[PDB]
């Protein structure tokens, strides 16, 4: 074994691969919102920063995945990141509701090498999932399905303008 | 020759006496908006700042070639500034389509500029006109496109109040 | 056409797409050398500070690229990001020139995405792409032959530990 | 039942006792390391000041199991601290070596004493363990697999002089 190796079971290993995988495609997604959005004929620049943001976060989760398989003495296997499934992302509505589509495939794979780790009894490994990523996961489900609700509320138009310039701006 | 002259072409020359004008023609039109903007029954007190910034960065636009002229040794020759074509500017979003127009004529005249310094050999008129003037022109062409998408978005009345606050507010 | 496109050819326009991927490659390569420093049996820190960097430059420099094409009117076209081509990339010397290897690969690629832009008259794509992209390119190259020829001068061993602590520390 | 007693099994109230002494141990050990680098035929003072220093941590750690005994309504029961096995350790990387077998014998020994809490249900010593004993155990062993890796790639003599230098101050 690698010598950092304990109670590291190779399942666990490559599942982690499996998600550093998922965690730089849904980078990738983030990263081809933000410039839709900056589109010139879209032209939604806070939205265009929001989606930035999370792309670079997405890329820090896979990051710090990346880091903790060599931590425990996995290996890194990298695979191709696939192009995002559109080229562009229609509304301020559905794009959100694209991204909440995103965010609870992601929070569901968590779930499931979460689910590994247990089967393993790897418990550092469920305590960094869980404070690292379960929680992030909630926190981004309930950030993306307040968007969503306000922007049925403000509606086409004006409101997704307002919104870009009140909510989506920092 | 002029005492600065060297690898500077009657061409070129030429040109740019033809450029200065072009530039303070802009600057005139800007300026009617600006004052456009400024009526009592138009009254959006942002939109008119802009294209009083817009009338004035045109002038210095044109002030820059005056003093390129004098420093690679051609003379300055002064022509009518033409008045604006209209009077009177529409709405925003028509005034703003107007600009466009504007900002890609001078645009191409500041490609055919460029061509003649090519032509000649003209290197640093080159590297002073991309630096100076191309990138410029790139970057208010994308400022104007993201106006007529927005305005176009937020449509007519309280869209055009609320546009005027927020993105056109310095 | 697009609001905004003026002087901005669909071969441009297409080159743009492919060289966004190659930089995109690019970003992933030096992600997985950076991961690979931070190997338990490789560990050397500031080695793997340095691929992260670039990593994280060659991904802005694919956003500037992404930036460009919206500017002027293009589209974005996404497609898959490669997997490097070594899952381990060897000692500190031959990742280096691994390196070279890759930026040298990227600098073609510049250049020729230059003459395109020149065969097509695009003054201010050219000017672009030298001021942003073409003076990075000749730095690293600079950059990466110096440390390729300083490891060759340490040696393996104690003075692959020092270089991470000299030269490669911040 | 003490006061404070609640969802609290003697099966782990006996392991923390255990895990309590063998952090005991783990300080011991790394004093003994302090002290054999500090010897004049040794003289490598930061390697001598890092294991000071993990001494010192380990003290801690069985100080913060001997708290939390308390605090759930345990009572610490002290055996012998063992002196180490060895009186002196070595080259660097062998008391690196070393270090890394001891450290991983307390993060078994640690991983076991969280099976006893989930055993019983004890859900709130399974959080203490994970947060306060469990994620520093991988940090520890990820710094000592490095440091043996380092000193293996900079061999003996100046090599281990300057890594006492660089990475070890
Ligand atoms: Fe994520
Ligand atoms: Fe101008
Ligand atoms: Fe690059
Ligand atoms: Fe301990
Ligand atoms: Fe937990
Ligand atoms: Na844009
Ligand atoms: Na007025
Ligand atoms: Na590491
Ligand atoms: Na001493």
């Amino acid at each position: 074994q690698t010598q950092p190796r304990q109670n590291f079971h190779v399942e666990s290993e490559a599942g982690i691969n499996k998600q550093i995988n998922m965690e730089l495609y849904a980078s990738y997604v983030y990263q081809s919102m933000y410039m839709y959005f900056d589109r010139d004929d879209v032209a939604l620049p806070s939205f265009a920063k929001y989606f930035k943001h999370n792309s670079e976060e997405e890329r820090e989760h896979a990051e710090k995945l990346m880091k903790y398989q060599n931590k425990r003495g996995g290996r890194i296997v990298l695979q191709d990141i696939q192009k995002p499934d559109l080229d562009e992302w229609g509304s301020p509505l559905e794009a959100m509701q694209t991204t909440l589509a995103l965010e609870k495939s992601v929070n569901q794979a968590l779930l499931d090498l979460h689910k590994i780790a247990d089967k393993h009894g790897d418990a550092q490994m469920m305590d960094f999932l869980e404070g690292e990523y379960l929680k992030e996961q909630v926190d981004a489900i309930e950030e993306i399905s307040d968007h969503i609700t306000n922007l049925k509320r403000v509606g086409t138009g004006l409101g997704e303008y307002m919104y870009d310039k009140e909510t989506m701006s920092s």
